[PDB]
């Protein structure tokens, strides 16, 4: 009955508890008495390889009654460079066969409680990334984003959030990325968001994000967008961070636990969500310039891949505390 689906007990699932299993073998006394704690916290499902198609069943078989959050993060090619030839075949319509079989997936359980966040990342490079070459990427980018609004975005049991960066990135380009949202929208059929997701995978505190909500939201209503909440990551952002950094932070905490409705001061907020896996690598120490910086905690692991080191870290961190 409500649309702000976070009103319900939130789904914890097999993956995320298998993880923190690990750290727990791995930790005595208080630290790992804080370990069992985070375990059963909900986290964010994300649907990031093509089998995800085939993972999504287990989890709404598993969670019941109980709400599920996925991240849909499939669109096959974020970089740049296409380029040709030419210079995708063909990027779209595999996205649109990955949106269709989840859709399809998704019309058998009715009676599931489900939010769809979509595609962490893309608006930010749309708005701010510089498009030569990336300009074919940049329209199919679009494409995708419709699409996949336009299913989810219809279905009864599905709330669905647009990813829509973070305040350190598109506080100060508030407008055109509004821009950027109304014209999706526009092509997304009779698809409807619930609203945006904003620091996912990022470390921002919750005050200044919900400074950017308001900005965005502004901007959103005048472009005609009206009506849009929001929900911020609040895995990573225990502590304020210390530089723009964006791979494995050094001195992140973990942050609020999830939480509907936490303030009635930010009626904008529909709930702090843990959409990041806290303690899964951003990505390899060697696979990026930026997690060799001097704030990059070293030695991590693949992105996705469990980081022990850098999991104790947050738990160590955490605001409020365990
Ligand atoms: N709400
Ligand atoms: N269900
Ligand atoms: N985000
Ligand atoms: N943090």
């Amino acid at each position: 009955t409500s649309d702000n689906f976070f009103e319900n007990e939130l789904y914890s699932n097999y993956k995320f508890q298998g993880e923190v299993d690990q750290s727990i073998q791995r930790l005595s006394g208080s630290l790992q008495e804080k370990a069992k704690k985070v375990k059963y916290v909900p986290t964010a499902a994300w649907l990031a390889w093509s089998g995800a198609t085939n993972e999504v069943a287990r989890y709404l078989n598993e969670a019941g009654s109980k709400t599920v959050v996925f991240v849909l993060y499939m669109i096959p090619t974020r970089d740049c460079n296409a380029g040709g030839s030419n210079g995708g075949a063909d990027n779209l319509s595999t996205y649109q066969g990955y949106v269709n079989s989840i859709y399809n997936t998704i019309n058998q359980y009715p009676n599931s409680r489900i939010v769809m966040i979509i595609e962490p990342d893309t608006i930010g490079n749309l708005v701010t990334a510089n498009n030569a070459n990336c300009r074919n990427v940049h329209d199919m980018h679009k494409q995708a984003l419709s699409y996949a609004i336009s299913k989810f975005g219809t279905q009864k049991n599905v709330r669905v959030y647009l990813d829509a960066a973070h305040g350190g990135w598109l506080n100060s380009s508030a407008d055109r990325t509004a821009e950027v949202i109304a014209e999706i929208l526009r092509n997304a059929g009779n698809g409807k968001i619930r609203g945006i997701s904003t620091n996912v995978s990022n470390y921002q505190p919750v005050y200044s994000e919900y400074q950017y909500h308001q900005n965005l939201n502004r901007a959103l209503e005048s472009r005609g967008v009206r009506g849009m909440k929001f929900i911020v990551d609040t895995s990573r952002n225990g502590r304020n961070p210390s530089s723009a950094t964006w791979c494995n932070l050094k001195g992140a905490g973990l942050g609020a636990r999830p939480q509907a409705n936490p303030d009635p001061n930010m009626p904008l907020l529909d709930a702090y969500v843990w959409i990041k896996t806290p303690g899964e690598s951003d990505s390899a120490s060697s696979a990026d310039p930026v997690c060799r910086n001097s704030d990059s905690l070293q030695g991590a692991p693949a992105a996705g891949s469990w980081f022990h080191d850098y999991f104790v870290m947050l738990l160590e961190n955490a605001n409020p505390p365990f």
